[PDB]
């Protein structure tokens, strides 16, 4: 993974496909990508858990995501109704941000990189 979202991409390769090779025709030939956002209606509340592009809405402004370093940044792809295929993993998630940010951290080059970078900051 060349940034830390990605590779909880690949965290979530690991449990959703997992469940793909448990027999999950969700996961199975699937996109699965990390998204701090909403699970099933009862399991509301965002953590970082699992949705296979099936669940995800790109219409919806992923503020669920984790940027270069372990803070939410914002990326389209976000839990529009309740995510069905998904594994509630926001330990493990949150854990290859912690672990994989000695492999992507940034100082904090303001979160989403929209080009520009503008200093959101008068001195």
């Amino acid at each position: 993974a060349p940034t830390l979202q990605e590779a909880l991409d690949r965290k979530c390769a690991q449990f959703g496909k997992e469940s793909c090779n448990s027999g999950l025709a969700s996961y199975c030939g699937a996109a699965i990508y990390a998204r701090y956002d909403k699970g099933n209606s009862s399991q509301q509340t965002k953590e970082w858990r699992c949705y296979i592009e099936k669940e995800l809405d790109f219409s919806k402004s992923g503020d669920g995501c984790v940027d270069d370093c372990g803070s939410m940044t914002s990326c389209r792809g976000s839990v529009s109704g309740p995510s069905t295929s998904h594994l509630t993993r926001p330990s493990e998630l949150q854990a290859v941000i912690d672990s994989d940010k000695s492999n992507y951290c940034t100082d904090k080059s303001e979160q989403q990189p929209s080009q520009a970078t503008p200093p959101p900051e008068i001195p």
